[PDB]
């Protein structure tokens, strides 16, 4: 699996490897701070966050599916994601999250094992998704999350919740900012480090 860490150039060793043409690459995000953002190149099409589990994530994360079940919310059908049930699998998640919603942007080699993944996997449960990956050997090489734009709604994707979140309206054009607020929410709920990756145009 994927290194548990933000490391950008052991990251786009992997997209390579899994047969995607490397005009998306990602960088590393360096900060929150806007003249940190102005270094990341565009267009951005997903941001991959790095942190560690705590109890506090699994305290808010009860309360937030509770709160989801009773309110809803807007999950459209075009939306991949996949259930993790292996821990060390999230940073390998995350890049499919990354790459699964942005499919239509991607440049895909002849034999690319993760193009013939995700059209085998396209009509998947996100339950199904995650026992193909953990079938699927071709695939091979302190959690990771995916925050993608779908449908004009910013979606965070972390396997370990039983859904997607949907954190607003977004669009492409202003996904990293609109990523890097959810971010700053995230960091809110504990009394940390940033460490962020961004998949970017190259
Ligand atoms: C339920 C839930 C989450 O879903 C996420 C993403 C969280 C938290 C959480 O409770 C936190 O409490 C800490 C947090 C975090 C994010 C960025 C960072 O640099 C350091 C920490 O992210």
């Amino acid at each position: 699996w994927l290194p548990l860490e933000a490391n950008p150039e052991v990251t786009n060793q992997f997209l390579k490897q899994l047969g995607l043409h490397p005009n998306w690459q990602f960088v590393d995000v360096y900060g929150m701070d806007p003249e940190l953002l102005s270094m990341v190149p565009r267009p951005v099409c997903a941001v991959l966050l790095l942190f560690p589990i705590t109890e506090k994530y699994e305290v808010f994360r009860t309360e937030e599916e509770e709160k989801i079940k009773s309110q809803g919310q807007d999950v459209t059908s075009s939306v991949y994601f996949m259930k993790q049930t292996i821990s060390n699998a999230c940073g390998t998640i995350g890049l499919i999250h990354a790459i699964a919603n942005n499919k239509d942007k991607m440049h895909f080699e002849s034999g690319s094992t993760l193009k013939k993944f995700l059209e085998e996997s396209v009509s998947m449960s996100p339950e199904e998704r995650a026992r193909y990956l953990e079938n699927y050997d071709a695939i091979r090489v302190l959690h990771f999350i995916a925050l993608v734009h779908v449908d004009g709604h910013l979606y965070e994707l972390d396997g370990r919740k039983p859904f997607p979140i949907n954190h607003g309206e977004t669009s492409d054009e202003t996904l990293l900012e609109d990523a890097i607020e959810v971010c700053k929410k995230f960091m809110e709920r504990d009394p940390l480090r940033f460490n962020a990756i961004a998949l970017s145009a190259a």
